[PDB]
């Protein structure tokens, strides 16, 4: 994994993130199994609940592109810094990553089991 | 607009679905007024409220892509046919492609204002 | 027929008072009156994932089924002001599954069946 | 808790769960959670046709907890359709953190836990 190059395309498509209701951009940049890489960016909504994070439009992009598995995600947020997935992406990044994708922090990757341990699943 | 090629665009996306729990797949394809095509498939949660549709991912590659408007949008379910946007759905397409988006229904298009009156805003 | 409006509005308003919204700032209340006669109520629920934010008519549809079940014959929704809203389309699409086309709906110019609001829904 | 009445949330959760509207999946979940004024509030799941839009019990327990007039969660108990104690997923996880904090102890069948321990580096303020 090349975690710089990651971090790059996550700044680059937080660029057009959809965020005016926050002021709070993010991007978010993954590696999949095929070795392609996916981007996403926010997209909220008048209705704050209808808000898509960065990390949703990741796993949108992986299925729309052609399917697979992701390896690992970085999520960058509005100075470059890297962002922890809110729970929601949590949930959904491990349906597609399992508990061995990488998730970029502000200090160091880490696998998503450490993320979210003990997860709800088909089991 | 070519109702044809987006439906087909629509069609071939929705192959990518993940829908194991509803079993229920569907695609969409959007025009965007830079000329641009973007698309998109359901994408299921093992929590059921977390699933993405289809209408959610085009707007997430719009975004992604560069932004722009929505001009057009065809969504179609297993068998082909045309389908109206869920709620949630409609409310998003007209955050990014206001009421004067075209929908693709059957007989032929019909803007947005129409499935979603009096709208949230 | 038998719908008190009014009450119902007051229902809502008081709810709001009860929101957690401090990210808009923008408190709303919701209130149905249940084909067993009750009414329930609902506030918005925000959260700093803004996604992750919860409406007033979500709330009310929770309340619904956690006191026993039923169908929503009217509802009501409001800002601190008392002015009525429409309920966003995720809301009208869940608001659908539990009270039908039927439903009617709080609207200044009079209340409105849900149907014309979600018209050839999902 | 150590002394919370863990039996009690599980049993008020069983109970609630028998009103969940699940006809999609069949799974229905019940919650139940102290709030530190000492009530307790409940919730049960919510599907909808467009499966997105399904509300999760936890989602529930929130809303009742400000619409019945605030204040913080202490413990909350997830159950599912066997009685048994469910994990809360992500969303709730993140939802349930913005109203119990960190500390906030979530049932768990080997011994309730934190729910920092649960959703750990929480995105937040
Ligand atoms: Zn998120
Ligand atoms: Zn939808
Ligand atoms: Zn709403
Ligand atoms: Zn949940």
């Amino acid at each position: 994994v090349n975690w710089n190059a990651l971090r790059s395309k996550a700044i680059e498509v937080s660029r057009h993130a959809y965020a005016p209701y926050s002021g709070f951009p993010v991007g978010a940049a993954a590696l999949v199994d095929d070795g392609r890489t996916v981007t996403g960016c926010n997209v909220e909504n008048v209705s704050y609940g209808l808000g898509l994070c960065a990390e949703c439009a990741v796993v949108c992009a992986l299925h729309s592109g052609g399917g697979g598995r992701l390896v690992a995600l970085s999520c960058v947020g509005p100075d470059g810094g890297v962002l922890m997935p809110c729970g929601r992406c949590r949930q959904v990044l491990l349906e597609h990553g399992g508990p061995e994708l990488l998730i970029d922090h502000a200090h160091g990757p880490r696998p998503l089991r450490e993320l979210l341990p003990d997860a709800f699943g088909p089991d």
